[PDB]
């Protein structure tokens, strides 16, 4: 599995290169694991991944939650590992060959998939929860070794991991601007991400620093 | 929604050289391009830009939004700056998710095309079962263009009977993926048809093929 430094990942969603660059830049020295996603994509272009890789030397998360036909699925994974992003983060709900597609593509090109399962946020109730365990189970049957599961629910990220395994690795967003707390998700997952709790404090490099102090004993 | 011919070419290709070519070539047939991922991720979301200034098509971002509301909305306004009409979102996220998304249509002058049940295989594991209740909370959340599957005209005839005649409703899955194009416009406003025109030997001849097959629905 990745390593991830400090177990925190950066959701890097600022729309801006430079305000992007900059904060991404001032946290560097706590965080080697940066996810990047469409809002900074649509904005800036897919060379911003190669940016971020020039600059930082930081592992790059595409997280473009892909949820298209498989056909649809394998261009856009080509396209994402094509442009140097370490691995693609894929949707569960369209189905077994959709996600197929993906591990497809990553296994041909050297990259990982990462499955999200239950999302979030609220809505997430609505249809996602009641798919999720089974969205897991078919990860898991499927060969998917890297999950994203939920810090805003405990009980689910707590299942979620139970349903993988030990040997699974686990990303939670949702600690911070949701509502989750880093401790309590990192007794499940193997890295929290956290993006605006970090990209809008005065002093991003103190606000990813202060995440880290509260989780400290358990690094 | 005017569509040209009741026909949206979805422009999947991932070179801006053959993307325009082609499109170029099939120009007198349509006047509504769907642009997604595979393209835009290649080429920039500048294309949309130039396929507005080369064809003054009106253009659908398929972005399959799914993200939570609050990355919803930055996706949205990324892709309307970027000059399309319209965006596709997913409904299986959820009514925040959606709701996050009419915002920011409303605010930019666009339309959001709720997806509701896939034309894939694997549609049928989780989508298929919450589909109706994807359209009835479309229609609670005053959706007024929806996405169904041109693989089960069954499923499109059910959504289109949940979203009301008054509803737009447009369908992929004819021809590379198995589906007809005249029994889907039975149910649908539109088909959107990808491969079977850009991979054509001659995509204006399979275009104009289509369209011949539908005439007396025209
Ligand atoms: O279930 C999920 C899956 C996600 O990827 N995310 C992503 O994780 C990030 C959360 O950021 P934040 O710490 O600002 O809430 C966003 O990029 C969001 O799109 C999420 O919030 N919930
Ligand atoms: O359920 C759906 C929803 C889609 O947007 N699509 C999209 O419609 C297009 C279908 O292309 P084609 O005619 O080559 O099968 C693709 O861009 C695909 O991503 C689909 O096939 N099924």
């Amino acid at each position: 599995v990745m390593d991830v430094m400090n177990r925190l990942i950066l959701a890097m969603d600022l729309m801006n290169r430079d305000d992007a660059l900059r904060v991404t830049g001032e946290v560097r020295e706590y965080i080697d694991t940066v996810k990047i996603g469409y809002p900074l994509v649509l904005s800036e272009g897919m060379d911003i991944i190669a940016e971020f890789r020039k600059r930082f030397g930081c592992r790059i998360i595409a997280d473009f939650k892909v949820a298209d036909i498989p056909e649809t699925n394998e261009k856009i994974c080509r396209a994402t590992f094509k442009a140097g992003a370490d691995a693609i983060i894929v949707h569960g709900f369209p189905g077994a060959d959709s996600v197929r597609a993906c591990l497809n593509v990553a296994e041909e090109m050297g990259r990982e998939v990462f499955l999200l399962t239950e999302m979030s946020h609220p809505g997430a109730e609505m249809f996602i929860q009641g798919a999720a365990d089974e969205i897991a189970r078919m990860g898991v049957d499927l060969g998917v070794k890297n999950y994203v599961g939920p810090s805003t629910r405990p009980e689910r990220l707590s299942r979620l991991r139970e349903i993988i395994g030990q040997d699974s690795f686990l990303i939670s967003p949702g600690a911070g601007a949701q509502g989750g707390d880093p401790g309590e998700t990192l007794r499940f997952a193997d890295a929290i991400i956290v993006g605006r709790s970090i990209f809008l404090a005065d002093n991003p490099a103190a606000a990813a620093a202060g995440i880290i102090e509260s989780i400290k004993d358990l690094l």
